[PDB]
């Protein structure tokens, strides 16, 4: 009955540093829709944690050796329990590690200053002068490096070339939404938040798939069910609905 | 340690009725490569089984209530333990079952007669003349349900029209595309088998994506893991490559 190691990384607003005039130390430092999430499944299973983030700063993608870093890694080694973070579960990753069941559904979107009335990713593809990525090592890259559709296929040929358009992190990206002609490829509900807060930036086009957020755990993790099964019970009384609007409530447009 | 419940269906070559000249009973009336991957996690794992056809001869599909049919059903329901068959993991059926990692990889592509120089699925739903289709609530026809592209959401939108065009099962689709104007979406290393007996039928295009078949458990199964580690082990030493060839060794055209 020893507390669990998760690991997690800085994403607004998943997991952010909360704002004190004292320095704060511990699971005491984080706050966020993970946290309050955390929190919950921590409540209704009974078990503590020790939040550390992850040393590379990345969610998790293969190398050309198949070789896994980020949070991915991190399971694979055992030096955490679980990844809670925005994890998208895709079944790439799913021969690394395991996922629980989803706790929120995104999609692959656009995220671009208003200007240009580009209208679907068909109009990014097809020309080179409005320069678009996405987050290094991340599952929206992985997502174009793997795609069989010509229009991503297309894409991910312009990304893979660029050295500049593939970012660090998510922060980097929306900072060069807002200081170059450039589009990032970003996940839907991450989109929301941002565009409510920055007026200048938008949504192009829908979704371009869907997808879950899930934790993550090593493969043959004793708690992967226990949280999948609290996860659900959350997700049915809407309780998951709630915490999003509480993270995601901001000033608008 | 009692003898485990399975739910099956009948398709080549995965499940089939073994010929004899006297009358099978039990485990003994069925072979095929699913017979042979569950004979050995059988003996890997040390357990025994029954294995029971599912009634309704259905993979698994939500009806528009939410409702489950099929094998799917039939693990939601707990009447039976495992699943072995060609099951395809789909995240939308991961809402209500779990599955084992996959032991085989497949996409969507198209199955058609020779004739007619179609070359990908945009030729198919650009026209109304060779009418096109799917086997009613599997993991292809859903897939156009729920897609997203506008190709697929056009295909779909002709599937949903027409009332011959979704087919009550594999073998079924195949005879259409032997005596009519018609294209199957199907599985790839289906089509593989199909169009090496069959030497009038082909694939069209390439793959529509990728996927995996899992073995399907009730949701926090504890099975799931001990099965999805003997999967990983035989497919790290390639046996479950050359249980494949084992099946798929056929005549040629
Ligand atoms: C919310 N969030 O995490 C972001 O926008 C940052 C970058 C995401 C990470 C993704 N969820 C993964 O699991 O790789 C992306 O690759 O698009
Ligand atoms: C091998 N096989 O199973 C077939 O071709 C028959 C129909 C498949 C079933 C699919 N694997 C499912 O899990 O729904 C399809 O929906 O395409
Ligand atoms: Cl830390
Ligand atoms: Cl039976
Ligand atoms: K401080
Ligand atoms: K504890
Ligand atoms: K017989
Ligand atoms: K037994």
């Amino acid at each position: 009955n020893r507390s669990l190691i998760v690991t997690t990384l800085l994403e607004e607003p998943f997991v952010m540093f909360r704002k004190s005039d004292r320095t704060l130390y511990g699971n005491d430092r984080f706050e966020g829709y993970c946290i309050d999430l955390l929190k919950e499944l921590a409540h209704i299973l009974g078990f503590s944690y020790e939040i550390r983030l992850v040393e590379d700063g990345k969610y998790g993608a293969q190398d050309d050796k198949g070789q896994w870093n980020g949070m991915v890694k991190e399971l694979i080694d055992h030096k955490a329990d679980l990844a809670v973070a925005p994890l998208t579960i895709t079944h790439v990753r799913e021969k690394a590690i395991d996922f629980s069941k989803p706790f929120m559904t995104l999609g692959v979107s656009i995220l671009y200053r208003k200007g240009t009335p580009i209208d679907s990713a068909d109009d990014l593809a097809k020309q080179t002068k409005i320069e678009y990525g996405a987050v290094k090592d991340g599952a929206t890259m992985t997502f174009f490096k793997k795609s069989k559709i010509s229009t991503f296929e297309k894409m991910w040929a312009f990304m893979s070339s660029k050295p500049s358009a593939l970012v660090k992190n998510n922060e980097e990206g929306i900072q060069r939404t807002l200081t170059a002609d450039y589009a990032l490829l970003m996940e839907s509900t991450t989109i929301e938040y941002i565009t409510q807060r920055n007026c200048n930036l938008t949504q192009i086009g829908g979704l371009i798939d869907s997808k879950g957020y899930g934790i993550g755990t090593p493969m043959g993790s004793p708690y992967r069910d226990k949280i999948t099964i609290a996860i659900l019970q959350l997700q049915e009384e809407d309780k998951l609905h709630i915490m999003k609007e509480k993270w995601w409530r901001g000033s608008g447009c």
